[PDB]
């Protein structure tokens, strides 16, 4: 009971807005810091500034930091009778009010904001220790860049502390930190040293794995460099990234395209490959990749940005109906061969192989070719029509989520074939049939029409 | 206490199957004879044998019938700490076991079976009181056709069995029931009588309403009725049932399939009405039928069924491309106006209006149009662009079921013609957009690709 009179206390203070009697008294029995938080997450953001204003000092400030969990202590700790991410809403809220009420008193405290985020943002923080390089000092007021790495250390590993400088590429930035830290690292900097400006700059971007970076220099340092670069990008996979560095219309510019085709394509994404090529004008290559994918309507236009002869696209439309025909993709597959080829009864046969009888029944008349529908049109229905009755017991019988109610269109469909053909019979058996096993589905949909008045 | 201990008893009897002893002492102290069925429903069908056969009495097993509710009264009356139908599975059961076991001492009650059912089947009650006349007497063994209408008549009402008696069409049987129930209907049959044969069931089954079967006889009295038929189809509409009546190819069996193509059209069910024209040899009737709602498929071959013209076919593909127009069918519109009417121009600009990019696209191409490209497909790309932005806070700020993984396919298609045509700022800023108002959808779909790797 000694314990819980004190914490009833601290849930008051923290309720009337009163942060230091309560943080005050927290620092001194070792009651853990979240709390002033964790007591209600909605009103200590809202209440930042008021709070920030409370402990001026900047010890206390950044003791709170460090002691910043990511878990409620609400929960395990101090038991009771948000946004999102807890140490991010935190460490930003806190921050504005910082930066707002005295960006120089609380430099230290700023920098410590960045550190803490649930991904530090060390980037962020050096172009900031940067800055306190030119513009310093403006009197004990501010802090030098100087007075922020012996702060930063106790924080911050020394070689991700000493690496992050590099990426700053000032080099009394990075003297800076070696010396007020851990001399076997002064041959790096003075080979370094005698890079022109802009390849200094790509090998200590390549060098801290920053490859989005080291390319926007290589991409500056001459057209000799051209190929050391395109390199990287190849096996870097840096594609996207490094196509909006050289302008279009450069040869450049160009062979980075053709290389990504060539990447999509030994990926079997072969669709992104096909435009690629094809915006690059690489048409050659851009139809063999949108042949070994389905994608004709495509293929058709890059092969007209080639001239085909009439012949030329008889046989290209022959190819690609066979590539869809092994995508099963039938109706597809028709279509590219009434389209390209005129091959009037292969696409009446294809079409009926992915019951399509409408259109298979259009082209017959088409072209006086009546004796089919005998043949093989009227044969075709009529399997169909078994293999969806047998389809109704396989599935009725036998049977979690049944959309059986996605063929309720294709019945509909061959339904009229079927009257049009005096096969009456069939007809009311499918009819009945599909009726039942449709409702007889009701346990513990939809209102669309299929049905036959005829029928 | 008085009355529980009794139900305890009965309870336990019919818990083993002892219904005698129950069923004499539920009538005694008049407890409903629900009882014995609804105390244990699985257990009676499954039992009805043994049921029948204790109570071997016709007045007791008839007893049983008339006492027999839908209600089950362990809910009501008698509280206790299927397949379907309840009063039918009863009347079936029992009729099915009463059946067997001798059809002759049973008929008074067989009869009655059929009296109470849901929806008692006096055509059925009446063919067999019908039987009764002819192969009788075989000695008191059995019972006579009179026998049964004196108990027939405390169960159905007195115009509700003469009614019937003319469904037999035996006036031996006719006579019968008037006499021995309820003179001024001798006028009816007395003239009935002058009839041949076929039209005096005519006539009856008219009066009776069963115009189905009405219909069944004059197809037989003559062809100088066929009129008189026609009508009674017409409006009674029996437009199915009068098709298997005449044989198909016969002059009569045609007209009946015309007025039914009037008869759909008049209803606006234009679809099945242009599919009966077109069966029955009505063409010019068929392809203005299937002209009227959007079938263009069939009314194609309708037309190549009357041998149009390459000309008057031009002249169709429009009228059809019209109708499809202003049932918001684009893509139908177009395909028959590139068909039909080789109308290049106006098919690329309705595939556009319906965002078919890619068929809009092949169009262009197939016919050095190359000026389109500028003038209306980058145009109408771009405009969708931003009806597909403006949609996606009009659909995701203002929000039950949201099915916006529909336009997944949608998007797909339009984010490669944006790439195609260089306008990735528009690409990426989709691409990024409806995958955060796709995701940000998770609180309490599919896993179908349609990013571009390329944005």
């Amino acid at each position: 009971h000694h314990r819980a009179l004190v914490l009833a206390q601290i849930r008051k203070w923290l309720d009337k807005l009163m942060f230091k009697e309560a943080f005050e008294c927290m620092r001194k029995l070792r009651i853990n810091l979240n709390l002033i938080y964790d007591h209600n997450p909605k009103v200590f953001l809202g209440n930042v500034e008021t709070f920030i204003k409370q402990i001026d000092s900047v010890n206390h400030i950044n003791l709170f930091f460090t002691e910043l969990k990511e878990e409620d202590v609400t929960k395990t700790m101090y038991p009771a009778p948000p946004d999102g991410n807890k140490i991010d809403l935190v460490c930003d809220a806190m921050r504005a009010v910082m930066e707002s009420i005295n960006p120089h008193k609380y430099c230290l405290s700023i920098l410590t904001s960045h550190v803490k985020k649930t991904t530090p943002e060390l980037e962020i923080v050096l172009q900031k220790v940067h800055e306190l390089q030119g513009n310093a000092p403006s009197d004990p007021d501010a802090v030098s860049a100087e007075e922020a790495l012996k702060y930063l250390l106790h924080l911050v590993d020394v070689n991700e502390l000493y690496d992050h400088s590099l990426g700053t590429y000032d080099f009394d930035l990075v003297l800076m930190v070696a010396e007020k830290s851990q001399k076997e690292y002064l041959p790096f900097l003075n080979t370094l040293k005698k890079m022109e400006t802009n390849y200094q700059r790509f090998t200590i971007d390549k060098y801290l794995k920053r490859y989005e970076k080291a390319i926007g220099h290589l991409s500056k340092c001459g057209p000799e460099y051209f190929p050391e670069c395109l390199n990287l990008i190849k096996d870097k996979n840096l594609y996207n990234e490094a196509l909006k560095l050289y302008s279009p219309s450069s040869q450049q510019y160009q062979d980075i395209s053709i290389a990504y085709g060539e990447h999509l394509m030994q990926e079997h994404m072969y669709e992104p490959a096909g435009l690629m090529f094809a915006r690059c004008g690489a048409h050659e290559k851009a139809l063999s990749a949108f042949l070994t994918c389905g994608n004709w309507k495509q293929a058709l236009c890059v092969a007209a940005q080639l001239n085909f002869t009439k012949d030329q696209l008889v046989g290209l439309g022959r190819t690609l109906a066979g590539k869809l025909v092994e995508q099963r993709k039938h109706i597809d597959a028709a279509m590219v061969l009434e389209e390209c080829a005129q091959d009037y009864e292969e696409a009446v046969l294809l079409l009926l192989e992915g019951a399509a009888w409408e259109e298979a029944l259009r082209l017959v008349y088409k072209y006086n070719r009546l004796d089919i529908i005998e043949t093989n049109v009227k044969p075709s229905i009529l399997e169909a029509q078994k293999n969806y009755m047998a389809f109704l017991d396989s599935q009725t019988a036998t049977f979690v989520v049944q959309n059986t109610e996605n063929l309720k269109d294709e019945v509909y469909h061959i339904l009229k074939v079927l009257f049009l053909f005096e096969f009456d019979e069939q007809g009311r058996e499918l009819q009945k049939a599909f009726e039942d096993t449709l409702q007889l589905m009701e346990r513990s949909n939809r209102r669309t029409q299929w049905k036959l008045s005829l029928l």
